């Protein structure tokens, strides 16, 4: 399908994995300096 989706959606779901990603991100370049 092509518009039946909503990327006003998917992206919103998206700016959500972004919230851990810190953490994730955090640990990376937390234990870089490690």
């Amino acid at each position: 399908v092509f518009h039946a989706y909503s990327a006003r959606g998917v992206r919103n779901n998206y700016k959500s994995a972004v919230g851990p990603a810190d953490w994730v991100i955090s640990a990376v370049r937390g234990f870089i300096h490690g």
